[PDB]
């Protein structure tokens, strides 16, 4: 579930061009009910009606998915070869990368208890917010108390990966915040916890990508300054 700022985002007609799927590069796990869901989408009406958001990955013959992780794995998964692709000016000014902030309405105890059997720590701190947004640990929860969560990559994903098994349970309402202070006006209206880290730079998700490595689902928020107006390609064109 997520709970986005009123962004008035512009759309604008910008052609696409058609890239070939093995060109594109991810930059996040997959989340398999995403996956799944559009694959019966586009099989369901046969059209393909919102292209990828590309950018062109520096010193390669290859492209960074910017927003498409499961139109590309899905398309993939049913045999395609290519997809309609809009292709960004991803390191102009006006593309901005922040973070989603996963919080939770719910028990404290049970997440810890999860959290430590996956060998993270949680040490209470009431820095740990300030320590997170320096980039110092994987993440800090901030409730009631304030605890960081030392670490990097591998610890954020031990953590998301946690939280995900958790929203599947049923044992907290997972809501990905995109601006913490949002997190923390429903918060003031008595959300549980949050997590906060530090957003990724631009540069940072290319490096990940050109390593071959990518972050956990909701690491990433892009805000772009448009959205692409929809376009009528058949999935038959795209094999
Ligand atoms: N028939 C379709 N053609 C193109 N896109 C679709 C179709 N049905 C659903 N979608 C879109 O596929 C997207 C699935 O998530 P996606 O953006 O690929 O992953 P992420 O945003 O995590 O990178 C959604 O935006 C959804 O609206
Ligand atoms: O360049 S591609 O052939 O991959 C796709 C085209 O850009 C499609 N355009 C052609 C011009 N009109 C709108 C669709």
């Amino acid at each position: 579930v997520e709970k986005v700022p009123k962004y008035d985002i512009p759309t604008k007609k910008v052609d696409y061009v058609f890239i070939e799927l093995d060109k594109m590069k991810p930059h996040a796990q997959l989340v398999q009910k995403e996956l799944e869901a559009f694959i019966e989408s586009v099989t369901g009406s046969g059209i393909f009606w919102k292209p990828m958001l590309l950018a062109k990955v520096p010193g390669e013959d290859m492209y960074l998915i910017v927003d498409g992780h499961h139109r590309w794995a899905g398309l993939q998964k049913l045999g395609a070869k290519r997809a309609p692709s809009v292709i960004l000016d991803y390191f102009s000014d006006d593309v901005k990368v922040y973070t989603w902030y996963p919080a939770f309405k719910g028990d404290l105890n049970e997440v810890v208890e999860r959290l430590k059997k996956e060998g993270l720590e949680v040490i209470e701190d009431p820095e740990a917010e300030e320590k997170a947004e320096r980039g110092e640990i994987a993440f800090a929860l901030v409730g009631e108390k304030s605890f960081a969560i030392p670490g990097g990559l591998e610890e954020q994903k031990k953590v998301s990966k946690v939280l995900d098994e958790m929203s599947v349970e049923g044992k907290i309402e997972l809501i990905y915040y995109g601006l913490k202070e949002d997190a923390r006006e429903d918060m003031a209206k008595g959300i549980d916890y949050v997590f906060i880290r530090k957003a990724p730079t631009k540069e940072e998700v290319m490096e990940l990508v050109k390593r071959g490595e990518v972050y956990s689902p909701k690491t990433t928020r892009h805000v772009l300054p448009f959205n692409p107006d929809k376009i009528d390609v058949k999935l038959e064109e795209l094999f």
